[PDB]
């Protein structure tokens, strides 16, 4: 009978496909056939659909040959069991050590006098280079606001001199102004820097121009800064093309060899050895700033939904997240403590990927001190529950807003006071505060560019502490005070909220989202009708 | 904006660049080579059999998958879907009745006393080897035994039989011959209905030039023997190469089916009028009237049959023949008169939309279809068919022929219908039904002679007051409750050779449901049956 034949004939099918798409012509067909497609859809004009394209062809095509094409895969797909087997973005677990959890025990306040640790958080400068004042700032591209953009026409404006309100990431010369105005205050133990140094122009780049990025902005804020130590993390534009970030199994040319090798050379100073050498393979590390303390800080690209070198294998790429588990270990054994620091939050990513993060910090809860992310561009955070009943809240991350104002914001950045060096500390944020610059007054003629507080947080939302569940009844008290919920929202946008009024399902899915701290798990939001 | 909006158009220039690259034929042969090996690793069958089937079967195959499973897309509307492509493949359709209302239920009427009777011959899956060789191996490692290239039994089991065998083995001409030559007792026959399945079970090598032999020289002999009386014909799965390929009208040659098609109509000219032969160079179906008040509809169901692999390309209504029939069978209710319907593969065997489709028609067309007649299971049975509404009614039953060939240790055997005759007012229903087979193990004896014997007669052997569905439904239920009636049911299954296997429960119960399974995916059919 024939029905035996479908099998056989399904995965030489795919064999042919296969090594045929490995040949560069038809990569070049697909290429101008997508071309065509992108010029279909719009959005945006064709120069940038035939330089973006071109960029994107060639690892789409390997990954989708090696992964979604691969027989099988495909023949799993169509067939599966007796023919092939599917398993892209398969589940997966991590497998914590056998140790015994030990009993919960919350911290306690420090004691009057103790030492506090001011640490500044800057995350997605987003460092354009084309920045180019008196352009157009709505203008059909991607990014505006830059050579190329063009003039507004009548009575619209240009781009301001500090950066603009549409799209539009910064000008070397505004981060230079916000590392200046840094002193009151200040003065600061330590920097957490989470990434996304590059701008927003993705047809374009290029590895040269993003080494470009990482290589001045890092000696800008070198300058600045001085011997305050700087801990940077992977942003999702830092390689290209923009997300492209093969795990350790992608040997060069297009790994990531380039640009990890960029990063510790530049970052040579700040980082010890080790942190070196583990960044230089993954993009990660661990160090110690204090005894005490473990900082970690994870490459979260590994955790993106817009990594597509996960479609090849998505299971604990790098094996980062057991690792983080030896270190969390390694840390409770010790009697120390950890701030964790990486771009993407827990909660954006996958699925596999944040749940077994949830279930980390679950375990980890006594261990681990702080969490900071950035990638949001906005002013939020997001609690973690226990992972049997979901009830108690456990630890929070803080989501730092954007130092670039893209998409209509104000520039800002973070300063968190935590408790300090010293036995016994618990490490965890005590308070922060946030700077903003407004635009509208610094983009004046004359105008003298100032760097203003903004809000602090325990005084704004009448916190007793910083510890989780605070920001739980935080959430819950702004589900009933629409007036309060104003405030957040106002600080949420640093000062510069959209003209949409934000009405109730708006707040109920803002919230919604500062509770949920695991991807999917739509049960987080269960208490908000 | 981001790269998450190119997934679609990279996707879809992914698939064209695949598409064009596998329009070539190296590529063609690359996957032909690398199935062959995989063939060899399944093992099940011989290699050299792997390899010819291989080599029959890629072309096309390589064409179909290239024109629907992966034309982009389709296959981006699979990984993306919806916003990106769309996957239609297998989807659901319906053919849309006409709006003329259905006229009010009504049993037939039995026919008064002295009433004509029309008797029919019928004739399906007739199998001819042409290679069939006695003495070789019956059981041998290959898809077809008792042929050239068999070999010789080892040792202690015997060789195939002179006149065909009991294990994996279709006919010798012979044999045909003698089927049609005692024809004689009995009886006189007003017309034959042969259902199809002309060439034997040999697919890997076979070519057109072999599928054309086996349908113009065993034509030859049913014409020779049967003479003035018409034959009406229907295409059976087996008949074009590769076995079940049968492109629809909108697959243009040379790999159409054009040439099976106009080979037909001209070696059954003879039989067909003009209009038949019309429409049968293009689908390979016809329509005709053998009676006066009649009207006889032989359906090409391919376009139904779930192993054909055109229909991947598109499955909706192929050959837009269902709607044919439909116009066909209203143009009969307005005209008063009745239908019968005949094809190769019952409908129940068929994939989703077309056996519900069906379903749909016959139920509304009841009164108007006199009767159904399929081949294809080789096995003895038949298919109920209930009201669309509360399934509680059987409106008409569809009778499967057992088969002429011995393909897979069943006898020969061959189908004379009583029917009600030629004449106004006549319901054209079947009236009873009689089984010839040619007991092998007689037969093929030294100095033997083969004879086709009556086996049983329907009505006689179950107590039926009639051939209508109602009987057969009363049959069905009733053998749930006997087990020694079903004994008997599953003897004439296998026309008198029931194997080794005692059956019993599980196996009544399959058996039964299938009787009672018209629609393909209906499992609340056999709900009754607990
Ligand atoms: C239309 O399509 C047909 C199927 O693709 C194709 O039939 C093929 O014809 C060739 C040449 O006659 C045969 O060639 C093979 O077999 C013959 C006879 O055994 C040998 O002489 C050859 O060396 C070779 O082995 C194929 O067997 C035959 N395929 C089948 C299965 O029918 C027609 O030729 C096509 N016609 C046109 C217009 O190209
Ligand atoms: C096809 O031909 C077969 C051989 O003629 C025949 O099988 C034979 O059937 C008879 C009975 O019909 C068996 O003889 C039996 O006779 C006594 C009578 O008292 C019984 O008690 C015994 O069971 C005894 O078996 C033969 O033994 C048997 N021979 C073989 C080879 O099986 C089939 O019945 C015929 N089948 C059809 C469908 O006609
Ligand atoms: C290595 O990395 C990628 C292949 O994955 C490729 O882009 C490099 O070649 C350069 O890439 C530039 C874009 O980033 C492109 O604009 C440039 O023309 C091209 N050529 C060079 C030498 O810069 C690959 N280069 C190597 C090391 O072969
Ligand atoms: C954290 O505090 C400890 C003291 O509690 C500091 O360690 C001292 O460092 C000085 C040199 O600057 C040595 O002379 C002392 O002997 C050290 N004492 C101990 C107990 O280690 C440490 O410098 C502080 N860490 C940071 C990063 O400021
Ligand atoms: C950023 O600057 C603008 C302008 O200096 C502030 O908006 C002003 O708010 C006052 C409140 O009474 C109004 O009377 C003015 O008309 C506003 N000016 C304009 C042109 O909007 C804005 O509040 C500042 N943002 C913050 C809070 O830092
Ligand atoms: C599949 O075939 C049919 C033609 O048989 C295509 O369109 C149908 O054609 C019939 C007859 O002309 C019309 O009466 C129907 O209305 C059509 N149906 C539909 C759903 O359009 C149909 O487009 C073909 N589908 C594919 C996959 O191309
Ligand atoms: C069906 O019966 C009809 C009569 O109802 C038969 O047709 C007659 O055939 C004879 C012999 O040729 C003619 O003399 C008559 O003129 C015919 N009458 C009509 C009205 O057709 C016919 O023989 C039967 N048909 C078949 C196929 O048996
Ligand atoms: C087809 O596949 C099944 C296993 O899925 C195998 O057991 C069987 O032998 C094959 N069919 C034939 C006719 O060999
Ligand atoms: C993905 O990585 C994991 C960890 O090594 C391992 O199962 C294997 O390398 C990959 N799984 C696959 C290829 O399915
Ligand atoms: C593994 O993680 C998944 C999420 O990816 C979770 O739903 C599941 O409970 C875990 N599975 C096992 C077998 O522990
Ligand atoms: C593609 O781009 C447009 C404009 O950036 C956006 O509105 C749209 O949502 C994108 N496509 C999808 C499917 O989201
Ligand atoms: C008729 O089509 C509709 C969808 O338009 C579908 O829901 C329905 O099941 C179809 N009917 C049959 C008998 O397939
Ligand atoms: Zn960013
Ligand atoms: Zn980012
Ligand atoms: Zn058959
Ligand atoms: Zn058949």
């Amino acid at each position: 009978g024939w029905g035996n034949l479908t099998c056989p004939i399904c995965k030489g099918l795919f064999t042919a496909i296969n090594l045929g798409l490995k040949k560069e012509p038809n990569v070049a067909r697909v290429g101008s056939v997508a071309i065509k497609l992108c010029n279909l859809l719009k959005i945006a004009p064709p120069a940038v659909c035939q330089s973006i394209v071109h960029l994107f062809e060639d690892d789409m095509v390997e990954v989708w040959r090696r992964s979604v094409l691969s027989p099988s895969e495909a023949c799993g797909l169509l067939l599966g069991s007796t023919c092939g087997h599917w398993d892209i973005f398969s589940s997966w677990n991590i497998s914590l050590p056998t140790v015994p959890k030990p009993p919960p025990k919350p911290p306690s306040p420090p004691a009057p006098g103790a030492p506090v640790s001011r640490i500044l958080f800057l995350t997605d400068l987003h460092w354009d280079h084309d920045y180019l004042e008196g352009t157009d700032p709505d203008c059909a591209d991607p990014l505006c606001c830059r050579r190329g953009s063009g003039l507004p026409p009548a009575s619209r404006p240009g781009a301001g001199y500090w950066g603009e309100y549409s799209k539009c990431d910064l000008p070397l010369r505004t981060l230079e102004s916000l590392l200046s105005g840094l002193g009151p205050a200040g003065p600061f133990d330590m920097v957490y820097w989470t990434g996304d140094i590059p701008a927003h122009d993705v047809w374009h780049q290029t590895r040269q121009d993003q080494l470009r990025a990482l290589t001045t902005v890092t000696a800008l804020v070198r300058k600045f800064l001085g011997p305050v130590p700087v801990y940077p993390a992977v942003g999702n534009h830092e390689s290209t093309p923009v997300n492209s970030f093969p795990p350790p199994f992608i040997e060069g040319n297009h790994s990531s060899r380039w640009l990890y090798e960029a990063m510790a050379k530049a970052w040579e100073p700040w980082l010890p050895a080790e942190a070196l050498r583990t960044l230089r393979i993954g993009g990660f590390y661990a160090l110690s700033p204090y005894p005490g303390l473990r900082l970690i800080s994870l490459n979260m690209n590994f955790c993106s939904r817009e990594n597509f070198w996960l479609l090849i294998n998505s299971t604990d790429p790098a094996g980062q997240l057991q690792w983080l588990v030896g270190e969390l270990q390694a840390a409770e054994d010790r009697g120390d403590k950890v701030h964790i620091i990486g771009h993407i939050p827990p909660g954006h990513c996958l699925k596999s990927w944040s749940w077994n993060y949830y279930r980390i910090v679950a375990r980890y809860e006594n261990t681990l001190a702080a969490q900071f992310f950035g990638h949001t561009h906005v002013d939020e955070f997001e609690v973690f529950y226990d992972e049997e009943t979901l009830s108690r809240p456990l630890a929070v991350a803080f989501l730092a807003p954007s130092a670039t104002t893209y998409i209509g914001l104000n520039p800002g950045y973070r300063v968190y006071q935590i408790d300090g060096n010293y036995s016994g500390s618990s490490h965890v944020v005590l308070d922060h505060e946030t700077y903003i610059l407004n635009l509208t007054q610094a983009n004046i003629p004359g105008a003298i560019p100032h760097w203003q507080l903004l809000y602090r947080a325990r005084e704004t939302y009448g916190l007793p502490n910083t510890l989780p569940t605070a920001w739980h009844n935080l959430v819950y008290r702004m589900r009933g005070d629409m007036q309060l919920f104003q405030t957040f929202w106002f600080l949420y946008h640093k000062g510069h909220p959209p003209s949409e009024p934000c009405g109730t399902p708006c707040r109920l899915a803002t919230l919604c989202a500062q509770l949920s701290a695991r991807a999917d798990s739509p049960a987080l939001c269960r208490h908000l009708m």
